[PDB]
């Protein structure tokens, strides 16, 4: 099967470095330099190999097409009223990027209002944020090229979508918050730094400012609101109160859901907005969330995890600060997660909560915290969802494995709050009716229950005989929840495949004591677990070795490439995506300083010894059986990918083309595919992503030896 050779690639032998008396032979250091000529001659050996292996099959054709054709489906975003005129983002299919509408009334003829497919010829720029003003009269976007997180805000009114002249610069992991007067617009901003600032670049970011542009000047005209120059990693964003008489600012360190909480009565500055504002630090440490729900006078509602680790619903009263005195008004769940919370009719509260890794959703009075109303749902997600304070109807969306989605209603002004189906669409070509999804927990190397989903076509025989696709994350508290993916889909109906998804340690699934069993010293934790997950389907008889791919991405790459390296032996396939696998450099590079709070850091010798047990580059060892190779492996990244560096990736094949593709028993491949005008995955055009999910199911058949099913 292996046609190829891999590339030269040249090792500095005197590259070593001493970690706590710990000497580190890093020879693929020179890769950290995306711009040599050495490292793009290394970028393109690699993908010289890569293409013509991943395309030599006729299957890569056919899942394309396949894919080309199935996931052309009309696709809505729920509906958003913003002053006058309702809004939602619609693609048609397969346009590159979704587009924004506009609609004068529910009943109005829809017209387009921001279609970032006319920016470029290949949808590489796209919309990352926006905020209307309080009126809906006016609109601020952001626009990121080629993937990377960098942001260039720009500015339309409203009626007649207007283009504005506005146009902030150096915008990043920002915040858009207008102030009620319609005057101006609070963002981030990072000082100029040398060298390029276009997601190629690997600088860290600091010093990360919060700056109030006002509409019709330019942006050097910018009025600074707060810096934090002695904690250069503080990044505070700022939002406004539901009255417009506060400007709330959240400060974060880190990854931890953790902020200070400050806030500025915008009555009490002595002539507007001019300079540093007269901020009132009512939470300032990190040791616990606070997420503005409401406010009703001085009366603030914060959804928090303060000795709270499901989360809970408490008021803090700007007159009587102390935290003896605040109110619990909707207590913690005893296991069930408060995912979020948001304000809506005034006085009424829509509370969405994590029961088992299945959304619930429902209604409580803002007064009291009584349950109102239960708006039911089948077993899924719920990815949208719309109504603001003024608001008197709001808007959901759900999904799940089997289903596309619905879009559900709900007029708050009637007596009986009961949702309706406002849009609802099905995929033609993929009959939910002949798959199932189950739900099982089982016990990881230390008891702990972990869950995990399984999507299968009914009535399967558990001979192991089947080939399946193993998912993960396990970290920053995420919980990895049902959606709908066509891609999975087809791997189960044209290669007859079992799906999973493990709700690993470290995620958000239960809580935060779910994150923090997943973290620092804990991390491996999420290595057994997953590799626990791995061995049920086996032991149950979804799979066999032979027939398991895992897949995850970023964290999840980690998780793959770190289980390739701990248990070769129980994967055919593994598939890391833009995964962190530097874990003793990732810190050094663009944002990667905030991912300390879940991995530790390595100038510490405490968290260096936990590092380098899983780092996935300095843990590449021929497996000591001769019967034990390692399993096919292939990397994806992109070269604007300023979220996770690509040479995390770059470093990793090269070291696993060394240690492992150089032994005779190595029959299987081990590549990566370096993508161009493409970056972490946010934003990415539809051309894009049908090719990326080609490459990555056309390499498990080959590499598996899978026949189509057509
Ligand atoms: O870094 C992340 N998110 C984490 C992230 O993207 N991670 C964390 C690990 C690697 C990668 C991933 O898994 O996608 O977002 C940036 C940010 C914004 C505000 C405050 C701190 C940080």
């Amino acid at each position: 099967m292996l046609s190829f050779q891999y590339p030269d690639v040249y090792r500095d032998e005197t590259a070593i470095q001493d970690y706590h008396g710990h000497k580190v032979c890093d020879p693929y250091a020179w890769l950290e330099d995306p711009d040599s000529e050495q490292t793009k001659a290394f970028v393109e050996a690699q993908n010289k190999i890569t293409v013509p292996f991943l395309e030599q099959c006729p299957i890569r054709g056919l899942y394309k097409e396949r894919m080309t054709e199935l996931y052309d489906y009309p696709k809505y975003s729920c509906h958003f009223k913003k002053g006058k005129r309702y809004f939602y983002f619609y693609n048609t299919g397969l346009q590159n990027q979704r587009v924004l509408y506009v609609q004068d009334s529910l009943e109005g003829e829809a017209r387009v209002f921001l279609d970032p497919n006319i920016l470029s010829d290949d949808g590489t720029v796209a919309l990352r944020g926006y905020a209307f003003s309080e009126d809906g009269e006016y609109f601020a976007y952001g626009l990121s090229a080629s993937g990377s997180d960098w942001v260039t805000i720009k500015f339309m009114k409203v009626d007649g979508a207007k283009e504005l002249p506005d146009v902030l610069e150096r915008v990043k992991f920002s915040c858009m918050a207008w102030t009620h007067d319609g005057k101006g617009m609070f963002y981030n901003a990072y000082p100029q730094q040398d060298g390029k600032s276009d997601g190629t670049e690997t600088s860290t970011n600091l010093h990360q400012k919060l700056y109030y542009h006002v509409l019709g000047t330019d942006q050097s005209e910018d009025i600074l609101c707060a810096e934090f120059p002695d904690e250069p990693k503080w990044m505070g964003g700022a939002e406004l109160s539901d009255d417009g008489r506060y400007v709330l600012l959240s400060i974060r360190e880190g990854c931890d859901p953790v902020n200070r909480l400050w806030y500025c009565d915008l009555q009490q500055e002595s002539n507007g907005i001019t300079g540093i504002l007269k901020w009132v630090k009512l939470i300032d440490n990190f040791e616990g969330e606070y997420d503005y729900v409401t406010n009703e006078g001085t009366v603030f509602t914060f959804k928090t995890n303060r000795h709270s680790p499901n989360y809970r619903l408490i008021n803090i009263d700007f007159t009587d600060p102390e935290e003896s005195k605040w109110k619990v008004l909707v207590p913690e769940h005893e296991k069930d997660v408060l995912e979020w919370v948001a304000c809506v009719r005034s006085n009424f509260l829509v509370l969405c909560y994590l029961h088992d890794v299945k959304n619930t959703l429902q209604l409580h009075d803002l007064a009291t915290g009584a349950l109102l109303k239960i708006f039911p749902l089948e077993v899924g997600s719920v990815v949208g969802y719309s109504g603001q304070k003024k608001d008197t109807e709001i808007f959901y969306q759900f999904t799940s494995f089997l289903s596309p989605g619905i879009i559900y209603h709900c007029d708050l002004t009637k007596e009986e709050l009961e949702p309706r189906v406002f849009r609802e669409v099905t995929v033609k070509g993929i009959d939910a009716s002949d798959y199932q999804t189950v739900q099982i927990f089982y016990p990881s190397k230390d008891g702990t229950k972990i869950p995990m989903f399984i999507v299968h076509k009914k009535g399967i025989k558990l001979d192991g005989s089947h080939p399946a696709f193993l998912y993960g994350y396990g970290g920053f508290n995420i919980s990895i929840t049902p959606n709908y993916s066509v891609s999975r889909l087809i791997f189960v109906r044209h290669m007859g495949g079992v799906l999973a998804v493990a709700n690993i340690r470290g995620g958000g699934e239960y809580g935060e004591t779910w994150h923090k069993g997943g973290i620092l010293a804990n991390k491996q934790n999420c290595f057994d677990d997953f590799q626990c997950a791995a061995e049920y389907l086996i032991k149950e008889g979804y799979t066999s070795p032979k027939r398991l791919t895992i897949n995850g991405g970023a964290n999840g790459g980690l998780l793959v490439a770190t289980c390739a390296n701990q248990r070769p032996d129980l994967f055919g396939c593994v598939i890391a995506q833009v995964g962190v696998m530097d874990m003793l450099k990732f810190h050094k590079y663009t944002i990667g300083h905030a991912w300390t709070t879940d991995y530790g850091c390595s100038d510490s010798k405490q968290h260096f010894e936990w590092l380098i047990k899983y780092s996935p580059l300095h843990n590449v060892k021929l497996p000591e059986a001769d019967d034990i190779q390692y399993p096919s492996m292939l990397l994806l990244t992109a070269d604007h990918d300023d979220r996770v560096v690509p040479l995390h990736s770059l470093k990793f094949i090269a070291t696993l083309q060394y240690i492992v593709g150089r032994s005779r028993k190595q029959n299987n491949p081990l590549l990566i595919h370096v993508d161009t005008k493409a970056g972490h995955g946010a934003g990415k055009p539809t051309a894009k992503v049908i090719e990326e999910v080609s490459d990555m199911f056309a390499f498990i058949a080959r590499c598996l030896n899978i026949d189509w099913i057509p």
